[PDB]
């Protein structure tokens, strides 16, 4: 049903690329599986990083595809039709430009939002997955985009980002008990002060 068991961070591999704004997906992830004691480890036959365990008594599955964003699809999509995960039981954490530095939400279906690893998932699973947006904020101008999610934030905004995905973090198990609607209810109304 809409138990969440996967959970997938969108990012890009290798150091470079892990404190950048693109990589808040990856950040949620990792800081959740720390929370449950998830072993992330190397996981080739899907293109990714992926661990399993227990989230407040549900068997969750967790997910970092290393395809770079624009390929993201290609490990999500073998990963969840593998293990039988329907789009409904997805969470897929990602930085969004719509949204600023310190707000978060909790999003079903809908569109890729011109993000580049979404843009490679919804073709072939469809929409009706969940989404928890974690605010990046916009460079302004349309051509200004690659800077800014492959920059590393400024530390205040990064202290904005970072209150959201810890209270995101604490949302978790309403998710994975099916509690969406309170889930977005909670994530949804965060304010950073
Ligand atoms: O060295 C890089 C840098 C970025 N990109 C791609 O460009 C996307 C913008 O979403 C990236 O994040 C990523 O898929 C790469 O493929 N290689």
């Amino acid at each position: 049903m809409s138990n969440i068991s996967l959970i997938v961070g969108l990012g890009n591999p290798g150091s470079e690329y892990a404190q950048t704004r693109h990589n808040a997906g990856f950040w949620f992830v990792e800081q959740l599986a720390d929370k449950y004691g998830i072993t992330l480890k190397n996981d080739p036959k899907f293109h990714g990083i992926s661990g399993r365990g227990n989230i407040e008594g549900h068997d969750v599955r967790l997910l970092l595809p290393m395809t770079y964003m624009n390929r993201s699809g290609q490990s999500v999509v073998p990963f969840s039709k593998f293990y039988q995960i329907a789009p409904e039981a997805i969470l897929i954490a990602h930085d969004e430009l719509d949204m600023n530095p310190g707000v978060i939400r909790l999003k079903t279906g809908g569109g890729h939002g011109g993000h580049n690893g979404l843009r490679d998932i919804v073709p072939h699973i469809g929409p009706n997955f969940h989404r928890l947006r974690i605010g990046i904020g916009h460079p302004g101008s349309k051509e200004r985009v690659s800077g800014h999610v492959l920059g590393k934030a400024p530390s205040n905004e990064q202290s904005l980002m970072d209150g959201a995905i810890d209270h995101a973090l604490s949302k978790v198990k309403l998710l994975v008990q099916g509690q969406v609607p309170q889930a977005m209810n909670q994530i949804n109304a965060y304010k950073p002060a």
